[PDB]
């Protein structure tokens, strides 16, 4: 299966009960993409699998990309996952509207 | 103590970018807890001073009550579920302050 880029959506404001990973998220979230790759939906597709797939694939997509760089920390790893998924179901809201309403 | 413990939500899937900790949380999650306790609603409310004060009330509650016992593993699921779930419990309340 390949995967579909969504558009550009607003970075997830995320509240982190670490005082230290709430601060560097807020000042770092700029460092993540504001994208996310997914399978398109059909007949077979529900949030949990959607989810799933765009969590997996957007990450492992991130990791091939940056191999302009690029020095994520354990700290950007724990991040990146966070708002990777919440604009994941971002997007599944987007899709299943689109594929529903069609 | 001026907190409100929410009722049961049901347990998110939460979803990691390796299999490893992917696979472990399917497999554990029904091990963590499912209610979160908050400040109640106001005028001064917001998702900001809402979700924080959950996360830092329901983690705590946790250290009283669970020792049961947890891993590394585990505490980092646990944290992050509560995180999740303080988020679903404000746009719970959120939206019922409003519509009242």
């Amino acid at each position: 299966g390949g995967y579909m880029l969504g558009s550009a959506m607003s970075r997830p404001i995320i509240h982190f009960g670490s005082d230290y990973e709430d601060r560097y998220y807020r000042e770092n979230m700029h460092r993540y993409p504001n994208q996310v790759y997914y399978r398109p939906m059909d007949e077979y597709s529900n949030q949990n699998n959607f989810v799933h797939n765009c969590v997996n694939i957007t990450i492992k997509q991130h990791t091939v990309t940056t191999t302009k760089g690029e020095n994520f920390t354990e700290t950007d790893v724990k991040m990146m996952e966070r708002v990777v998924e919440q604009m994941c179901i971002t997007q599944y809201e987007r899709e299943s509207q689109a594929y529903y309403q069609r």
